[PDB]
């Protein structure tokens, strides 16, 4: 079941946080594959450059919409406008993340709140807004997370909380989609240190581990999502993913599914509605 | 290392949130039997009053209640101060309250996700920040009450699970920092299986066939594990399940990645609090 | 002597650099207190969002004027238009700034010039333009500065020069206003690391110390100015302000005032 | 480390604002010590007289270049021509200042701009232009400032702003030079009322303070700079310097140096470059 760049030709993709870093590279790859893209971020000028580059690169079409993901109204309206621009949606790539730095936690409650809004709540709002289109196209969602969304590291409590939250929410959603045979795939991407300008500045002489290249990172995210994988690990080691992937949890989730009165659940109107 | 004794809590100054019913109420009762000072909180005044009265009969050193919603961050903050005044300090902060939502498939209830994150997560953080000075002075402890659904995922409770995962991310990171900085406030994450509280029994009814553990013993185990300053406390109705939940891989990784830090540029830059 | 939010209800306030960071939060607080506000910065769309929010927050009125403070003609014209919009001016909050990712100095004269224009000269131009209105209302000026405006830090020479300049100028002006019994207060605000997106990005990986919250910072600036304080320290420590506040200088300034021949002076020499 | 006039024999020194007052006296002292000097100011005839006196006094060599420090192109070109004249540069004495008049501030924006250009920006331009030569010779810079550059006085806002600015800039530069082990010394000279014709006229019936002699002032500037001191106080009291010198600031600056990630900084890669 091998990946081929043709899996994305003509596809309608949204990439958030695409004015720089991994997101920008994700846009570029998609353009090379002849996909339709709508990129978003806060910076208009940066987004404009990305759109121009994507067109040169061979994108089927490329547009940008500028706004902050701290604003939930924008997140919601963005998905509608984007769907109009492309006439639908095959893939939703959730990549953006709030500015953060490395510091011991001292009581930055506002930082905790803002991180949860931008890194987490907006991912949920965007997904909800996109779900009708995704269900129609039987499309996919990439949820971009971090090694710090699977284990804990000093110096990034607010960030880690929001990335853990993503795992809890979207992993639960995936399980439901499976039980209800909804054919929208949800891929959780777990990234190690990636050599984006932002990550390198935040960590240079503090965290000493090696960084992985952003170009290959972005491609691996695209592949894993296209192939509809549950999780995609890009952490700079072929072994580390298994220490992160928690065999115990996968076993437990598989076994606990048998504890449900499915006879009832799948035939209970009150547990269902729609979007 | 050592064995728990009820005397570890005699005279101690403890806060129990979500203590008008269920596990929290039982936690209050145990603490009273051990002769601790308690301040219980929840939204229901009358229910809290009953709990305080019982705690006193039970042998609490002192018992008071403060009523309010944990969806209000100003209250959470002010509550900890008033509670500290009532007892003249704080040894143990037991974070127990929660917002439940009907077992139901998710389909766009964003407001439920937001409210769950406020009540189950953000307030836990606000309370902890407000209590930290007192806890540092007493070298006290925090119990963070969570769930099996905070370690693995279950259909039908996405909003709840997100908030409980968040707790693990945040408080586990905080603990690691406290260790690196030799701050002697312990943080105990409690992972509970199905417990036979009225609320949990009604909610899973005819949906989840799994077993329930007794609330009285659950509450005691939370108190013990926190008193003994354990990192985590599993009460899940099986002696084996905790190891399938406890993720040996993660513990190894966290231990090893600590060596990747330039601690001389981190700890030596530590010349600054709450 | 205690601050009350009512001190700002109906007041006519200008906030510069108010499209994000501390300035935006200053606008929001003022709106909650029912003040009239005119916000300014370069970004039109950002300013529009701020104005809309302020109105929802309970501002008596809110308008925006977009332009660069590197242009002195704009700075001057902005104050007039703003005064027209509100029919006067009670408080001028000078907050805007040019930041430079931290770097050792190595000959960037143009950076030194542009920093002095934006962080310093425009503060002066704006104050001069606003002075008639402020004298009429016996209003106040908040001059937003920095710990780097009181002591020196590696890596920010251009910024520090301009912030020191502000202290020199506005502190001298305050002393003159006192000698001449002009009742316009001048409050110099000295800020430590504040958790704005811009400050966090600029020092990330370089400084790992605690930043202070921007919401409380903005409120403290408003309070200190409303109470007409000479200086307002918000630096993340209750002790540090006294190591920055230079008791020696305050003593010297108090004593040297007696060295002046107030006869040949006060007898002699507007905007 | 006692000063000796021989520390300046054969040295290559620039003195700005040297057609009268303190600067002229600085030139004279340097000549007596057998240094090479290049003097500058706007007045040709006055500079010519100074050069002649310097030669008569025993200067190794003496030249003058006339021009205004309001013109940044001149400031830059002056340092090059001066370096050519002497074949290098050991000491840069920044002394010039715009004429100012004691008066309450009444919205004289043009005065503020011109004072900042002449008293501050030109000091920076000159320093930048001279830095290569100074680094080669491991030389020194004297930044001539004022008590009004450390505390504030009614009636001189424009002047004080520019002198404060000097402290901010050159004190920051010094700290950087120390961190990077660049061996060019920067001496900030803090002067009280000095009996130059200009200062006496300006303050005649206003400041009733006691003036210090200009000849000794100029010598103290030379000594302090030769001995590579951080600051040099000549204020007419042995006690006043400590009320101006701000112990609190020195402590803070010493302590805050420990808050930096030098391994990031010293190795942020691109925090350097050159002149
Ligand atoms: N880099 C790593 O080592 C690493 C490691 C683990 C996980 N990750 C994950 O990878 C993803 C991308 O990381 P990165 O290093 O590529 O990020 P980045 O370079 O720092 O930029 C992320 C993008 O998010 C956007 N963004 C920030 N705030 C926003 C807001 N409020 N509203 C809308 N967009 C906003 C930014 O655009 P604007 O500023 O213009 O708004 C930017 O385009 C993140 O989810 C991160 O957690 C990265
Ligand atoms: N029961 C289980 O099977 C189980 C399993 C895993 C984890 N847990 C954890 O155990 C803890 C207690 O569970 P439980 O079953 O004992 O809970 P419960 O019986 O449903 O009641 C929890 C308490 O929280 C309080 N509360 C709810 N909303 C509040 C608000 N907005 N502000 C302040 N207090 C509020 C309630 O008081 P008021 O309504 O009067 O405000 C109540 O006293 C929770 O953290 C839960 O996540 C339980
Ligand atoms: N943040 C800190 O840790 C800290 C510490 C000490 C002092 N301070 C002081 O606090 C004040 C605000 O800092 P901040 O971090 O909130 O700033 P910020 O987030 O970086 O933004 C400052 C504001 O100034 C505006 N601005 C920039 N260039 C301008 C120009 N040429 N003309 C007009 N407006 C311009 C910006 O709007 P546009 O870009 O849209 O023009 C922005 O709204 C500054 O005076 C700063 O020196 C902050
Ligand atoms: N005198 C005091 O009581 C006192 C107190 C504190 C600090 N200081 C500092 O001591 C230094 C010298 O003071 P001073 O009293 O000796 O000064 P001064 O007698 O008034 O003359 C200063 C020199 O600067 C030159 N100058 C003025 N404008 C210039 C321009 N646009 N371009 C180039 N050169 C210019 C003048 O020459 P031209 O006019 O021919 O150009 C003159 O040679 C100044 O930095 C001053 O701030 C003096």
């Amino acid at each position: 079941e091998k990946f081929r760049p043709e899996m994305l030709q003509g596809k309608k993709v949204i990439v958030t946080g695409a004015s720089k870093g991994i997101g920008r590279e994700i846009a570029y790859h998609l353009a090379k594959m002849g996909a339709h893209v709508v990129v978003t971020a806060r910076s208009k000028e940066a987004l404009q450059k990305v759109v121009a580059r994507c067109l040169e690169l061979g994108a089927a079409s490329a547009h940008y919409i500028a706004g902050s993901m701290e604003d939930m109204t924008f997140a919601e309206e963005f998905v509608a406008e984007a769907g109009n621009l492309m006439g639908g949606l095959d893939m939703l790539i959730l990549n953006h993340v709030l500015y953060n730095r490395l510091t011991f936690f001292h009581g930055e409650i506002d930082n905790v709140r803002k991180s949860m809004e931008v890194n987490f709540h907006s991912f949920v709002v965007l997904s909800v807004a996109a779900m009708p289109m995704l269900m129609q196209s039987q499309g996919s969602i990439a949820v971009v997370s971090s090694v710090a969304g699977k284990i804990t590291y000093p110096l990034i409590a607010p960030y880690s909380a929001s990335k853990f939250a993503l795992d809890g929410f979207f992993s639960t959603l995936r399980s439901e989609f499976l039980v209800n045979k909804v054919n929208v795939s949800i891929t959780l991407c777990i990234l190690g240190l990636i050599d984006t300008e932002t990550a390198i500045k935040a960590t240079s002489g503090i965290y000493l581990g090696p960084a992985s290249p952003k170009e290959e990172c972005a491609l691996e995210i695209i592949k894993g999502t296209a192939l509809r994988q549950d999780e995609m690990y890009y952490v700079g080691s072929r072994w580390v993913p298994y220490l992160l992937g928690n065999p115990g949890r996968k076993i437990m989730e598989e076994l606990s599914a048998a504890e449900y009165n499915w006879d009832n659940v799948l035939s209970n109107e009150k547990l269902y509605g729609r979007w």
